[PDB]
C-alpha cells in the first residue's frame, strides 16, 4: 500500500487557488485572480478584482464606457493583485491569471514581492504592462509565463 | 454585474476540497479551510505526513498487524495542519466532520464554528466525544448544503 | 503653549514631504492607531529599487512612458506599505486621489485627516468621497492652531 | 543560583502543578533562541471543559466514560498557549518524552529542540514513532541531566534570614 | 498538591528569583494578562553584556549603581492591561515602567521596606495612575519542585 | 536639498519633544529599525493619567516612553544624552547605538555613569552633526 501518483503538485495548486479565486469576481466582463506564497510554500494571500470593502457591487457602476467617468467601474474597482496583498509579503512570489497592470506593479515592488509568475501576458505590448516590466526589471522582481501540466481541474464535493 | 458567480459559502468550501487534492493518501483526500470574521482565509491545510517525512518510508496503508506498519501514527489530519498553518473567533470549513483529537486541537486555537459536509462517522465515539467537546466548548457546527456539485477550474479561461 | 496630537501628527506628514526626491511635488503622509502610536510614514517616490536616477520626473512628454504618471508611487500607498493598520487614522497633506482610497479601504484605515481639498471638483476626488462614504470611512478637514513650526538642533543648547 | 537548562525544566514541572488530572501530571515550556519563554502547558481538558465535568478516570466500561477522549496533553497546550505568531525554531522542555501525536504537532509547529526528562514509556510503539517522526524531521531531542533533583519555593525566602 | 493560578505565579516570580546572580538580593517578577498567559518574566542582576568594574567610581558618582531590578527586566522581556506577581514591593523607579508599561496591578509577597521613602514613593505613584497593589497571602510556604516524581 | 534619514529622525525626535507639558525642558526621543522604521516615539512628562497633576521623581523621561511606547538592534535618536536610568533601559531593551544631539552635562556624574554603561555593554553612542541646523514644516504649503 503506497502514496498516490496523481495528487495535485504545488505549482497548479497555487494557480488553481487564483483561478478559484477568479470565479467570485461580481465584474461581467473581467475575472482575475491573484495568489501569494512564501518561501515555505504557504499562502499568505488571495485575491479577485471587484470593489473595495463595505461597497455594493448593485451601488458602483460595472460598466466599461461611458460620457462620464463616473458611470464606469475603472474609478472604483480593486484589482485581483492589489487585494491580495491588501489581504507581511517580503520575499514572497504571486501567482496571477494575467501580467499586472503597472500600478499593481508599484504594490507588489513595495510589499517586498520578488516574483510574479503569471497564466496570460495578452496585453504585452500595451502601455501599462509596457510600464510595468519596466518596472519589475529595475526592482529586480522575476516575472515569468506559468506552464501547467494540465489545463484544468474539477472540485467534486460529492468525492467525500 | 455577473448572476453567475461563486458564493463565498461554496468558494470556502471549495479551497478546502482543492487542497484536499494534495494529499499523498491513497485512500482518504481530506481538507480544511479557516476564516476570520473579515471572511478572510487565514489558514489552509490537507492531510499528509509531517514536514520533512517522506511519504514513501512511512507506510499509508490502514491494516496491519503491527500498528507501526500503518498511517495512523504518522499521520497529520488537514484540520491540525491548517491550524498549524492567531485563529482566534474564526470559523473551519472541512470536508469531513472533525475527531475527538482535532476537535481538541480546533476549540484550543478559539475556532468558533465548524462547517462540514460529510458526517459519515457520527455514531463513532471520535464523533460523538468531537460533538460534546464542541458543545461544552461553545464550538457550533453545522452541515454545507452545496448549491453545485462540481467546480471546473479551467487555465485556458483567461485566453 | 505644547503641540497637540493632531498637529504632531499632520507635522509628522509634513517632514515626511521633505524625504522626497521628486522635484516639482513633494507630499507626506503619517498612519496612526488609536492609541496614538505612528504605525506607517510615507512620502511620494519611485518603487522601492528604482530611480537611481533613471525613471523620469517630467509632468508631460510625447507620451505618457516618458512622463512619472506610470512609475510613481503615492504618499498614502507608500505610508500603508511602510507598515496591520486596520482601525487606523491617516493625516495626508492633500485629500486622497480615487486610487489611494482604494488602498485606503482596504487597509482598513477608518479616517482620513486632509490639510487641503484644492481638487474637491475633480473625479478623482469625488469618487475618492463615494467611495469612502460607501466604505463607512469617515474625512475632515484639519484645522491648525499654528501655521508654522521650527525644529532648531541647536535649540536644545 | 539556578542555571537556566534547570531552571526551565523546572518551570515545566512547577507547571503541570495546575494540572487537575489526580493521576498524572505533566508540564511543558516552549523557549525561544533568546531564552525567553514563549508558550507554558500542562495536561488538562480543553477550554470551558475545565469545570470538573468531564471524567478523569482510566478505566470504565465505556471509553466516553474516561478522560483519553478529552485530555489534551502539556504539548499540544503549550504550543496552543502561545504562538506570539508562532514557536519556529524553539526548544520545548518537557517533563516526559512526547507522544507520537504530540510529536506530530510538535514537528508542524516548527520546534527544532525536544529537552526530556523521563522516557519511562521508551520500549513503548508510541514511543518508537515519536522518534521516528522527529528524526525524519529533524527535530533533536535530549535527555535532561539536572545538577540537582530537587528545587525548593520558598515564599518565605524573601523576608528570612540568609 | 495542586496550585492555583495566584500561587503559581507568585512561584514563577520566586523561582525566576533563584537566577539571579546578586549576593545580596534575590527578586522576581511575573507579568500576566487577562486570559492568565505569562507575558514577561524577569530577575535582578546587571545590565545586558556585563567583578562589574569602574564599581567605585560608579558608587562615589548608592553601593548598587549598576543593578537592574527584576520588574525592569520582566516589562523589557514582555503589556497592555497587566497584572505583575512580585516578589518585594516595587520601589519608585519601578513603579514609573510599571505604570508605563499600562500595568493596572501589583500583587507583592513581601512589603519589608514599607516606611521606607522609595515604597512611599511608589505607593504614591501607584494611587495617582490608578495602579492597584495588593498583598499576596499563599497557603504553603513551601513548593517543592523533584525531577524524579516523573 | 531632499531631507536624509538621520536628519529625518532626529526632527522627529525633536518634534515629539514639543507635545512635553513640561515648562522647565522639552527632550523627545524616535527609536527606529534597520529598515529606517520608526518603532517607538517618546517626550518627557508625568505618567499616564498624571498630566493635570502638579506636586511641589514623577517624571518619566522622552527614553523610557519612547521604549515603553513600542526593538533588540534598534537606534535611538535623543535630543539630550541619556541619563543612567534611561541607559539601563536602553541596554535592556537591546537598543545598538544612541544619537543624540547635546551632551551639555557630559561631566554630570548622571552622563559619565551613563557612557560607563553604554561602554560595559557595548551600546554604541554617537554625537549627531547636523547637515542643516534648522527645518520648518509649514501647513499652508499646501
Ligand atoms: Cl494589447
Ligand atoms: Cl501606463
Ligand atoms: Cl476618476
Ligand atoms: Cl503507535
Ligand atoms: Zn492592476
Ligand atoms: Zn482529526
Ligand atoms: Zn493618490
Ligand atoms: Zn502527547
Ligand atoms: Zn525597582
Ligand atoms: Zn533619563
Amino acid at each position: 500500500c503506497k502514496k498516490r501518483d496523481d495528487y495535485l503538485e504545488w505549482p497548479e495548486y497555487f494557480m488553481a487557488v487564483a483561478f478559484l479565486s477568479a470565479q467570485r469576481s461580481k465584474d461581467p466582463n473581467s475575472q482575475v485572480g491573484a495568489c501569494i506564497v512564501n518561501s515555505e510554500n504557504k499562502i499568505v494571500g488571495i485575491g479577485y478584482n471587484g470593489m473595495p470593502n463595505g461597497c455594493s457591487d448593485d451601488v458602483l457602476p460595472w460598466r466599461r464606457t461611458a460620457e462620464n467617468k463616473l458611470d464606469t467601474k475603472y474609478p472604483y474597482v480593486c484589482h485581483a493583485e492589489l487585494n491580495a496583498i491588501m489581504n507581511d509579503v517580503k520575499g514572497c512570489s504571486m501567482y496571477v491569471a494575467l501580467f499586472p497592470c503597472n500600478e499593481c506593479a508599484k504594490l507588489i515592488i513595495q510589499a517586498g514581492i520578488k516574483e510574479v509568475i503569471f497564466m496570460s501576458d495578452k496585453y504585452h505590448d500595451s502601455d501599462e504592462a509596457t510600464a510595468a516590466r519596466l518596472l519589475f526589471n529595475m526592482a529586480g522582481v522575476t516575472f515569468r509565463k506559468f506552464i501547467p501540466k494540465c489545463s484544468k481541474i474539477v472540485i467534486d464535493f460529492d468525492s467525500i
